[PDB]
């Protein structure tokens, strides 16, 4: 059985905590930072061990999870302008602590079913570009991307290890 290391990393509140657990219980309540469960993805049975994390009081596990992380979400909310900015940031962080240009990585922008928008999808769009990564709308509360950000990143992973 194949596992697979993910972590999701952005600012508070852009709604890590509500993909994963969209992805993996399968709800949303609009009112747990580590998952683990079996799925299929492309008929591969696949263990998928999750992490998600702002950069908490637990360091040393972020640490870990970090270097030992196979593949990264890059979540930001389309209504959260800061947050995009932030993007940057975690990446250059995980280039620095895998020592490697080449990580698995998808562009995540979060809350889409929200009206408030101050980040074009253009944005966003350009900056995954500039990257060469994936980037997905998404929105835990209906459900729409959810499961095409983490199964892209778990394919952008098997790109890298094969
Ligand atoms: N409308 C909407 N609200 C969301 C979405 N994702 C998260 N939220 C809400 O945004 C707030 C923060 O979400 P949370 O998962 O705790 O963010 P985290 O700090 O990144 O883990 C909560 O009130 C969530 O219900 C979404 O896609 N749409």
């Amino acid at each position: 059985m194949t596992e697979y290391k993910l972590v999701v990393v952005g600012a508070c509140g852009v709604g890590k905590s509500a993909l994963t657990i969209q992805l993996i219980q399968n709800h949303f309540v609009d009112e747990e930072d580590s998952y683990r469960k079996q799925v299929v993805i492309d008929g591969e049975t696949s263990l998928l061990d999750i992490l998600d994390t702002a950069g908490e009081e637990y360091s040393a596990m972020r640490d870990q999870y970090m270097r030992t992380g196979e593949g990264f979400l890059l979540v930001f909310a389309i209504n959260n302008t800061k947050s995009f900015e932030d993007i940057h940031h975690y990446r250059e962080q995980i280039k620095r602590v895998k020592d490697s240009e080449d990580v698995p990585m998808v562009l995540v922008g979060n809350k889409s079913d929200l009206p408030s928008r101050t980040v074009d999808t253009k944005q966003a769009q350009d900056l995954a570009r500039s990257y060469g990564i994936p980037f997905i709308e998404t929105s835990a509360k209906t459900r729409q991307g959810v499961d095409d950000a983490f199964y892209t990143l778990v394919r952008e992973i098997r790109k890298h290890k094969e």
